[PDB]
RNA sequence: UUUU
C-alpha cells in the first residue's frame, strides 16, 4: 500500500471534526426518536384487535445507539405469556399478521418475505416515511441490541466511530445484506472489535466482565453495569486517542494489519479467533455474531463483492491518510471531500450479480419478484 | 445467505 505521510493538528483536527460531523448530521432528533416510539404503540395497539397479547419491541439500530435518520424500524413481535416461538407456527404467523396489516389505512405495500432466514413483514408508514420491519421472537435481535447499546455508553468516542462507519459503507453503497453486502450491524461489530484489541483498548470484553444465561441454546450473559465499570475494568481511560485518530487507525488496521484469512472478527472474547478451529475459511470477510456463535455474518459474500469492499477501504484510507494541495480552503464541503463515491469506489457500483435483475434483491426467482 |  501507499506510504502515508506524517500529519499536522489542523489536518488531525479536520480529521476529529469530520467524524463528529458524522453523529450530528444524520444521527435522529429526540424528537424523530419519539415519533418511532409512537409508530411502535400504534402498530400494537392495531394489531391486538386481531391478536390480543401482541406485544411489540423495537430493536437494531433504532435502539442501540447508532441508528440513522431514515432508518428502517425494527419490530420484535412476541405474544404475552407464550415464552418462545417453538409452538408457534412463525411462517404461516408472518402470513396472517401481513393479512391484518393489509387492512390499516396508514401503511402501503405490505410484503411479507418468508423465506429468510429471519422472516420478515415489511411495509412503508405513510406519516413517516419510514419502512417498517416487523420479525417473530427475534428474541437474540433484543439481546444484541442491548449489547450494543451497552458499548455506546462507555465512552462518545464509540457513538463518533460507528456513526462514521456507517457514512462511509452506505456512501459506498456496502452496507445493505438484502442486495449482497454486509449489513450495517456487520459493520458496527467489526469498529467495536477494533476498539476492543486497540492498544491500549478503548472498551473492553463486556461479555468477559463479571454467569450462565441462555436464550435459543446461547448464553446471553454481558456486563450492563457501565457506571460501575472503572471498577471491574482495569484499562478504564487509557486509550486517548482523538476520534479521527481512531478512525485512521481503523482503516489501517484493515488494510494492513488484520488478518482476514488468518482471524474472525469476534467482540465476545479478547484472545484472536482462528477461522481454522472455527472451521470457516471458505470465506476472507469473517464475522462471528456476538451469541449466535454458528453465524458468520460474511457467510452471505460473493470474490467480486468482498474485492469490492476491500477496495473501498483501501481507497479510504488514502483520503482520510494523505492530504490534498488546496484542502481545506478550496472546499466548501469536508463531507463532500472526504465521503465522495467517485473517489472511494472510483465510479463503480457495487457487484449485483446475486441480485435479481427487476428489484436488485437477492432470495428470489423473477416470477416471485414484487416489482414484476 | 433479504432482520439484528
Ligand atoms: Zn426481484
Amino acid at each position: 500500500l501507499e506510504p502515508l505521510p506524517p500529519l499536522t493538528p489542523k489536518f488531525l483536527n479536520i480529521l476529529d471534526q469530520v467524524c463528529i460531523q458524522c453523529y450530528k448530521d444524520f444521527s435522529p432528533t429526540i424528537i424523530e426518536d419519539q415519533a418511532r416510539e409512537h409508530i411502535r404503540q400504534n402498530l400494537e395497539s392495531f394489531i391486538r384487535q386481531d391478536f390480543p397479547g401482541t406485544k411489540l419491541s423495537l430493536f437494531g439500530s433504532s435502539k442501540n445507539g447508532f441508528g440513522f435518520k431514515q432508518s428502517d424500524l425494527a419490530v420484535c413481535m412476541t405474544i404475552n405469556g407464550l415464552e418462545t416461538a417453538e409452538g408457534l407456527d412463525c411462517v404461516r404467523t408472518i402470513e396472517e399478521l401481513a393479512r391484518v396489516l393489509r387492512k390499516h389505512s396508514g401503511l402501503r405495500n405490505i410484503l411479507p418475505i418468508t423465506t429468510a432466514k429471519v422472516p420478515i413483514v415489511k411495509f412503508f408508514h405513510l406519516r413517516s416515511g419510514l419502512e417498517v420491519d416487523i420479525s417473530l421472537y427475534n428474541t437474540l435481535a433484543l439481546h444484541n441490541t442491548r449489547l450494543l447499546s451497552a458499548y455506546s455508553a462507555i465512552d462518545p468516542r464509540v457513538k463518533y466511530l460507528c456513526y462514521t462507519m456507517k457514512v462511509f459503507t452506505k456512501m459506498c453503497d456496502i452496507g445493505d445484506a438484502s442486495r449482497g453486502s454486509l449489513s450495517s450491524y456487520a459493520y458496527t461489530l467489526m469498529v467495536l472489535y477494533f476498539l476492543q484489541q486497540r492498544n491500549p483498548p478503548v472498551i473492553p470484553v463486556l461479555q468477559e466482565i463479571y454467569p450462565e444465561i441462555f436464550v435459543d441454546g446461547w448464553n446471553i450473559y454481558f456486563f450492563d453495569q457501565i457506571d460501575e465499570l472503572p471498577t471491574y475494568w482495569s484499562e478504564c481511560g487509557k486509550n486517548t486517542e482523538s476520534v479521527g485518530q481512531l478512525w485512521l487507525g481503523l482503516l489501517r488496521f484493515y488494510t494492513e494489519e488484520f488478518d482476514f484469512k488468518e482471524h474472525v472478527i469476534s467482540i465476545r472474547r479478547k484472545s484472536l479467533l482462528t477461522t481454522f478451529k472455527k472451521q470457516w475459511t471458505s470465506k476472507y470477510i469473517v464475522i462471528e455474531d456476538p451469541f449466535d456463535l454458528n453465524h458468520n455474518l460474511g457467510a452471505g459474500l460473493s470474490r467480486k463483492m468482498t474485492n469490492f469492499i476491500m477496495k473501498a477501504f483501501i481507497n479510504g484510507r488514502r483520503v482520510f491518510g494523505i492530504p490534498v494541495k488546496g484542502f481545506p480552503k478550496d472546499y466548501p464541503s469536508k463531507m463532500e471531500y472526504f465521503f465522495d463515491p467517485d473517489v472511494l469506489t472510483e465510479g463503480e457500483l457495487a457487484p449485483n450479480d446475486r441480485c435479481c435483475r427487476i428489484c436488485g434483491k437477492i432470495g428470489h426467482f423473477m416470477k416471485d419478484c414484487p416489482m414484476r
